[PDB]
């Protein structure tokens, strides 16, 4: 099935490499883990264009395990100040992060999930680990935020979400995005284009605004505009990916994000952007080899078979 493990017939393993040349690159095409990953993406996408106003306090869902992983989250987040910036390309003090973060977040998932669930943890581990950068080139891009996805897919999978709504995955996303930003910023991380390191922020921004489309607060071409995207930084994640954009680079935005740039000046409807981006994603990110490259493959959440 896509949307479920078949558990308990289902078997957990430590995720391995597959992708490793061309032809490789094509059986991920039809391999019930790229089914998988698509199947999330759009439930994801759609299920948030239900929330194009979440409100920006929440600190909790109604669903016990988006709490249990926003703690997770929280506890690698405080792992920041105990690891600062040694001087230095990426910083090295994440190196010293990543070591910390893998040491600890086994013991973490454990105390997260029920007792039941915990052979999932080498799974889990590799994908929640994977989701932060590399530790070695020290840089992040969209196949580190591919694997955030992968994590909450599998928690899905396992029934852990029932009736996840758009707010769920705002605020997932949300606190996850949080993170990424202090990470970049803290141990000046390197792009592993759209964006320098991201992509499903604005699969996700756009489509909080594809079913208002006219009447959205902002109409694609306004986010040009610096002010306007810094009051919808916090509500919404197009607005957030492009504040972002404005902070941390410096030449007039048709210079240093010409893809983007192209799409407002010429996309007149949220719901359009939106498409058009999840179709770019299944080019720019899942046929791309060097990104799908180091996403490994266990055999209970995202299996390395056909059909």
């Amino acid at each position: 099935s896509l949307d479920r493990v078949d558990w308990p017939h289902a078997t957990f393993s430590t995720p391995v490499k597959r992708i490793f040349d061309t032809q490789t690159t094509l059986d991920f095409q039809s391999s019930l883990a790229i089914h998988r990953i698509k199947y999330h993406l759009h439930k994801y996408t759609t299920l948030i264009s239900h929330c194009s106003d979440p409100d920006p306090h929440a600190t909790a869902s109604s669903i016990a395990m988006v709490n249990g992983l926003m703690g997770v989250l929280d506890k690698l987040a405080h792992l920041i100040d105990e690891t600062p910036p040694l001087p230095g390309y990426g910083n090295l003090a994440c190196r010293e992060w990543h070591h910390k973060l893998d040491e600890r977040l086994p013991q973490w998932l454990q105390e997260m999930l029920p007792s039941e669930y915990h052979e999932v943890v080498p799974e889990l581990q590799y994908y929640l680990g994977n989701s932060f950068g590399s530790s070695t080139r020290l840089d992040y891009g969209t196949g580190h935020e591919l694997s955030f996805m992968a994590t909450v897919a599998a928690l899905d999978m396992l029934g852990m979400f029932p009736h996840h709504r758009g707010a769920d995955v705002f605020l997932l996303f949300n606190k996850y995005y949080t993170i990424m930003r202090r990470l970049i910023l803290t141990y000046t991380l390197e792009p592993a284009g759209l964006d320098d390191h991201f992509h499903l922020v604005y699969i996700l921004g756009s489509s909080q605004w594809q079913l208002l489309d006219a009447q959205a607060p902002l109409q694609p071409r306004e986010i040009l505009d610096k002010s306007l995207v810094r009051e919808y930084k916090d509500t919404n994640f197009y607005c957030q990916g492009i504040n972002f954009i404005n902070e941390v680079k410096m030449g007039p935005f048709e210079e240093h994000s010409p893809i983007l740039y192209d799409i407002a000046v010429t996309v007149p409807r949220w719901s359009k952007v939106c498409k058009g981006l999840l179709k770019m994603y299944s080019v720019e990110v899942e046929k791309k080899f060097p990104v799908v490259q180091h996403f490994w493959f266990g055999t209970g959440f995202f299996p390395w078979v056909n059909i």
